[PDB]
């Protein structure tokens, strides 16, 4: 009968015998237990060891399995995904569906997981009341049997399914059987860009309720004009037999103090011509001076709802956390508690590198702490409802949540083929209505979303209107169909740029400043995705934050995204390594496109995370003379856990220091006057640095946490002292093959055929393994490669333009190599031309001046053909012979920084182990650059100038040829790249050229100089 | 397997294997035939004599009935209601449901009608193409078998159900079996004040289409400021295999004269980031000085849609009647073709004293003539979609139509118990979406209605918005929940008085002059029911007509109602007499309250 109906290939059947959706219940039988949130005896977990067998299709499952255990089944932990235990491969695909597109049919080869559990039920559970089983998430569809008898069917992987088991359970031993299908007609609605996995991946519980029970309750808060008086409105519904003696009490607690209370019999007000709801009641509770909930100060109350008799015998209690806050759109602005929000948001997927899509408390808490420590206030549930514990932790720690329906049909052509079709309106409505019914009581949820990337169809407008009518208290947003349709209260583009338009047919992406002012437009604009964090990325991030602060109706956005979705594999020696699409034999697949996070899958930060922290800070600073103005960007809190540290330094050396407490009202200013600063004798630039420190621990941070910082140049004294005249003169030797210069124990050799410095000796120890040569290329970054789908190549991507022009293959030809003795120096002059099939790309003219002090001054002038694509860099590289433990530099740091991502970095003297100067991105690329550098020390060498550098054990050629970080091997010696100039990295998106014109090397002529000496 | 699933007690299953809804098709294989509206060889009627047996429940039907005819079955005419042949009693109840209210369950004693037909299919129908069966209305739910094999299931009594029979038919003799249930979970949505009857009560047809076919088409008309230039916009969709040589032509005819024409290959404009519809095409035809449709002068054109090859071989044609008119609400007034309407309307049920709820051409024509001879210009389909011929006759003779979804839950307490519940949103959406997809091309339909007497729930606001988005060309109205909710473009009270207020709790009936001017109110007001014509009645009628003429935003209303719903019984001498509720042993019942007509 079950394989006869094939309910998984039928969009009109989304469930059989499933109970209504409701807020989370524990059925306490004691009000004190409910108030203090203690564990309930009536709610029993079935997590643990279950039996499991895998089958290639549902027709291959033996009939005996319903009756009793299969001999060849294994013991496995629930919750889990079965791909993580090795039964079949996880599939990573972005847009293309992982099955043939033939809606609503799915392949006959439909992998099937059979789970089963034997468990004991207590005798008191069968005498009276209702027993239900709850599956918090099953992917993608399943049938359930209890003691051999069929119970029901469910679809939608991301919301709980509940079934009544009262008529199926017996005293003693019981057996559940659950058959889970990988594919169903629900799969057409679940095309998110993520690993496709399956199984029972969220918790399983039994819940015991009495026959007369609370079946639903809703909480709402209404305010006066100044938020000094609130009304809590609770609506309660019951199921079972109505009696005259039944009563409902709602009490409101703040800690241990009862703050409000109300009691009533059942019976709503008249609703229409036929009467009202006999089985419902509304309580109104007045609260004076309520403490308001926000992400800055997450004040919660506890509401307890009791069903009891008139004589006062308790039947059951339920409870939730309540926050008083009002969200609304007024005159084009999104307001919380009367103030305009600025969203510092990120998109987050539920992902764990060992457990796949199984989430636990420990990982959720780790994410929330790291988010708040980096100045995030908001999270977008991309793109499905989360584990129910997630919303509780966002209520307690304080994050705003955007809660999103599990609907994405990206792989359809056109994108709205299903969402414009009335036969799929039933399936889509279950995904939205059940999410709102589960989550409507959480204060942290402030916006509902209709899904992601499904075009714009009439089913979207209908569901938009359904939510506005059942829940008027939250705005609704939807990005599909060009980001400003009639199904959204907020304009919510993805990857729109700050200043540049992208005029695509039908769905243009205006620049964000222009979009606000299109004729007729009045809504606020919040980007649902911006700043694609794929690999070495977030260039141009500061330009979004400058716009968000200047324009009132630009209210921020959600970065894409929090955590890299990589998985762990083991090699032959059992060493773990990070894997991406294609590494499991999954095909077709979309390769590294699954790794887009600010943090690695193990929750270690990428260098871009510090850039986000700095642009999102809650204190802004200005300097005028000796005065710092501090401006608070808090909306609700006074700065009561904040002190300002300032320091004045001269080229790294500290000169003066101090601290000042911060006493600044929300949205206010404070002026801090600095002491008379010292006048130093010596040459150099003075630097002032301020940092805001939190002296006391919070729920989310340690004592000493740095929350904000800023650096300025003060007075500069230029150096007018001429170098001391030495008595030694460098000696020049000319052979046919070489110029050699000697001075003491030091020796330099220049090859007369190649025209480069080929060797240096200190004593009799060689210093180079490779000559010092010009470099114009970089191992390309993900933003340079410019691919979102592995099958589709963009000929406008930087890496395509550089390969076509021959930048990676260009050969140096020598034009000139000459040597001359001056009075106190030897001068070497060289010129080279880089050519590819007749065309000259670059010319480089160089002088080397070696004086009596030992210092070698290098001067470089480069010309770049105006019709070649602009180069990625202009500098020198070589392979040094020695490996040292430390790197010491005077310049921006201490983390990796690039010309379009250097606002977070500070000028100072930095000292790190060599291994910290390499960023281990899983897909290897150019990495580890430090800009604005004046001095670099490594072993005996010192370089001085005004340059960017990177230093490591991997060549640019090795990083370009290697697809995975675990396959890189350290080379002999150390590779040094020293650049006079370096292109930006981009990252407005990663599938089209995104470097802004002010970060391209387009000048045509370039000059820089270095001194190389031995300290 | 069929009595194991019990699909009739489950609001989440409204159909199995039913094809998509679409405007009426005849599949002509010749453009001239399509233009002149001649009978199609590809559309075959199965009306006539069928076999029929009655059973007290679905579990009492013998298994043999699927294979072959029962000996104790009778010969009966289809279409019919089985209560009119004496198999059980018709029930007249106004508000109270005729079953125990226990949604979604129905009684186990669920009278069951088993119909069957033996018929011949021509050999050319099985070689190529698709063959479908169409039931225009079955009350209330049914399973269908062909040659012993289960085909599908449908609910909603008032809209067509279609099933593909290509894989089930054989050459020579075929047998259909249809098992019809009186009660289903669909009955909770069908609580209209009328006789409760059952059976196959509208036509049954076979339709033959080619494998590559026109699957849907829509017609829309846009105008300049003075109605001197129009654009006819036709959207056409196909099913089957896309080829480069396929083309669509739309021509527009006024009598014998071709007036406009356009041709194109398949391929819509870009819609979004993934492209456009490869299997759709939009033609735009310009028309100068079009003759405008109205109820006073019902000027029609004929649109012919041909699917053909580039060399000009015709694959199939479809056609409809087109009227050029614009309906809109502007500054609080309902305008047709730029002028403010005054609705002289009546509510009409499909009722015949001998045949029950079976409608025929002759009775429809008799009603329309009497309506127009008595100065009516408008009719409200109370409270369900009509027989498809009704809309064609209102196009040709000139009446405005309000077309209403088959949803009424009057007997619930409170009235919005189902329509405020998201688990019934699937069932309700099928009733609205399939009606709009069937009727959107008729010029006579000028307003959509969401149903009748179902309170006001969130399912109403969602469906209101669904229609405004798929069909912006007609206003939407809904009376429930106090007549002026967010689910209506028109204030549409029932039985509000001219000068006197009726201040009921939650749902007051203001007098109509006062309602127009409540702070914030800007919509026009048209009474969806007024002046109850029960017996010796219509006193005070002149006072409504005086108000309608004096106030611009009072634009008329629909009288309740056209025809008395009485039935014929026979005495001992065989003399016919008119019967009302209770005269068939039906109990409980609401007595003479079923007779409310002007005729
Ligand atoms: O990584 C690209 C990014 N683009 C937009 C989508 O919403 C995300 O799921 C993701 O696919
Ligand atoms: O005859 C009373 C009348 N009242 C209003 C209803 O809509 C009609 O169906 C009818 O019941
Ligand atoms: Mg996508
Ligand atoms: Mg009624």
């Amino acid at each position: 009968v079950v394989l006869q109906r094939r309910d998984w290939e039928n969009p009109g059947v989304t469930q059989l015998n499933r109970l209504a959706a409701h807020p989370p219940f524990a059925s306490w039988r004691n009000s004190e237990e409910a108030r203090t949130d203690r564990p309930s005896q009536q709610l029993r977990s079935l997590n643990g060891e279950w039996r499991f067998a895998w089958f290639p299709a549902p027709e291959a499952v033996p009939e005996s399995w319903l009756e009793c255990d299969l001999p060849e089944a294994d013991t496995v932990v629930v919750p889990s995904n079965w791909q993580m235990h090795g039964y079949d491969a996880p599939i990573y695909t972005n847009v293309t569906y992982p099955i043939t597109v033939n809606p609503p049919f799915v392949p006959t080869e439909n992998p099937t997981g059979c789970y089963s559990l034997t468990f004991n039920v207590d005798e008191s559970w069968l005498q009276e009341g209702q027993t239900r089983i709850i599956f918090d998430g099953v992917n993608s569809a399943f049938h359930l049997w209890c003691n051999g008898r069929w119970v029901g069917y469910g679809q939608d992987s991301r919301l709980p399914s509940e079934f009544d088991l009262s008529a199926f359970l017996r005293a003693g031993e019981n057996r559940l059987a659950v058959m889970v299908l990988r594919w169903s007609d629900g799969s057409y609605l679940e095309d998110q860009d993520m690993w496709r996995m399956s199984g029972i991946f969220r918790d399983v519980s039994l819940l015991h309720k009495p026959t007369t029970q609370i079946s639903d309750f809703h909480v709402a808060t209404r305010f006066n004009d100044d938020f000094s008086r609130a009304v809590l409105e609770a609506e309660v519904q019951m199921c079972g037999e109505l009696r005259d003696y039944l009563r409902v009490t709602v009490s409101l607690w703040q800690g241990e103090t009862q703050v409000a209370s109300g009691t009533a019999p059942f019976g709503g007000e008249i609703i229409d011509e036929r009467g009202g709801y006999a089985d419902r009641v509304t309580l109104r509770l007045n609260v004076e001076n309520p403490k308001l909930w926000s992400a800055e100060i997450p004040n919660l109350y506890r509401a307890v709802v009791e069903l009891h008799t008139a004589d006062g015998t308790l039947i059951e209690a339920e409870a939730c956390d309540v926050g008083f806050r009002e969200v609304r759109i007024e005159n084009g602005l999104l307001l919380l508690n009367g103030k305009p929000l600025l969203i510092r948001g990120v998109n987050r997927h539920e992902h764990h590198p060992l457990h796949g899509q199984v989430m636990d408390e420990q990982t959720m808490v780790q994410d929330i702490l790291l988010m708040k420590q980096n100045n995030f206030n908001a999270v977008r549930c991309s793109h499905y409802p989360n584990h129910p514990l997630w919303y509780t932790l966002c209520d307690r720690y304080g994050l705003y949540v955007v809660d999103e329906a599990n609907i994405e049909t990206h792989g359809m052509v056109p994108m709205n083929r299903l969402t414009d079709d009335p036969r799929w309106l039933p399936a889509m409505s279950e995904r939205v209505t059940r999410m709102v019914q589960r989550d409507r009581n959480h204060p942290s949820v402030i916006i509902w979303s209709l899904g992601n990337e499904s075009g714009h169809g009439a089913n979207h407008d209908a569901l938009y209107r359904w939510i506005k009518s059942v829940d008027p208290s939250r705005p609704v947003q939807y990005e599909g169909g060009g980001a400003d349709t009639t199904a959204t209260d907020i304009i919510c583009p993805m990857y729109a740029r700050v200043d540049e338009d992208q005029p695509f047919p039908a769905v243009p992406k205006w620049s964000i400043k222009k979009w606000l002012s299109l004729p007729g437009e009045t809504r606020p604009l919040i980007l649902c995705e911006y700043a694609h964090a794929m690999g070495n990325s977030l260039g141009g991030f500061a330009k979004y934050w400058q716009a968000f602060r200047q324009y009132p109706r630009l209210q921020g956005g959600f970065v894409w995204d929090w955590v890299d979705q990589s998985l762990i594999k083991y090699d032959e020696n059992g060493n773990p390594w990070s894997a991406y699409g294609g590494d499991f034999g999954d095909t077709p697949n979309d390769r590294q496109f699954c790794m887009n996070g600010l943090v690695f899958a193990d929750r270690t930060p990428h260098p871009a995370l510090t850039e986000a922290k700095h642009q999102q800070q809650f204190f802004q600073f200005r300097l005028s003379g000796q005065t710092i103005e501090v401006t608070s960007e808090y909306l609700f809190r006074h700065s009561d856990n904040e002190l300002l540290h300032w320091m004045v330094a001269l080229d790294g050396k500290p000169l003066a220091s101090g601290e000042v407490p911060l006493d600044v009202a929300p949205q206010g200013k404070q002026l801090i006057e600095l002491p008379e600063l010292p006048q130093p004798e010596s040459a150099g630039q003075l630097w002032l640095t301020v940092r805001v420190v939190q002296p006391n621990a919070t729920a989310w941070s340690e004592a000493g946490h740095i929350s904000a910082w800023q650096q300025w140049r003060l007075a500069e004294n230029l150096s007018v002292t001429l170098p001391a005249a030495s008595h030694a003169i460098p000696h020049l030797t000319t052979s046919e093959m070489d110029f050699c210069i000697e001075l003491g124990n030091k020796r330099w050799q220049f090859n007369r055929q190649s025209g480069f410095l080929s060797q240096m000796w200190i004593g009799d120890k060689k210093q180079l393994l490779t000559p010092l040569r010009d470099q114009f290329t970089r191992a390309p970054l993900d933003n340079d490669i410019g691919v979102s789908e592995a099958t589709r190549i963009d000929p406008n991507a930087w890496v395509e333009r550089w390969k076509a022009a021959g930048h990676y293959q260009a050969e140096a030809a020598l034009l000139q190599c000459t040597a001359d003795t001056l009075a106190d120096a030897v001068l070497i002059t060289t010129a080279h031309a880089w050519q590819h099939q007749g065309k000259t790309l670059f010319i480089s003219r160089k002088t080397y001046r070696i004086d009596g002090s030992g210092q070698m001054a290098i001067t470089v002038d480069v010309e770049v053909a105006s019709d070649t694509p602009h180069p990625a860099r202009i500098g020198l590289n070589c392979q040094l012979a020695q490996v040292a433990e430390r790197v010491n530099w005077l310049g921006l740091g201490p983390q990796e920084n690039y010309p379009d991502r250097l606002t977070a970095a500070c000028f100072d003297r930095w000292d790190l182990p060599l291994s910290d100067m390499y960023t281990p991105y899983v897909f290897p690329s150019e990495n580890g650059l430090r800009c604005g550098t004046r001095e670099l020390n490594y072993g005996p060498h010192q370089w001085r100038g005004d340059f960017q550098f990177n230093i490591s054990r991997y060549s640019q050629q090795q990083l370009m040829e290697t697809s995975h970080r675990h396959l890189l091997h350290a080379e002999e010696g150390t590779w040094l790249n020293i650049d006079g100039f370096h292109m930006g990295i981009g990252g407005d998106d990663s599938w089209s050229p995104s470097v802004s014109a002010e970060f391209q090397l387009s000048a045509g002529r370039y000059h820089y100089q270095l001194v190389w000496c031995q300290k």
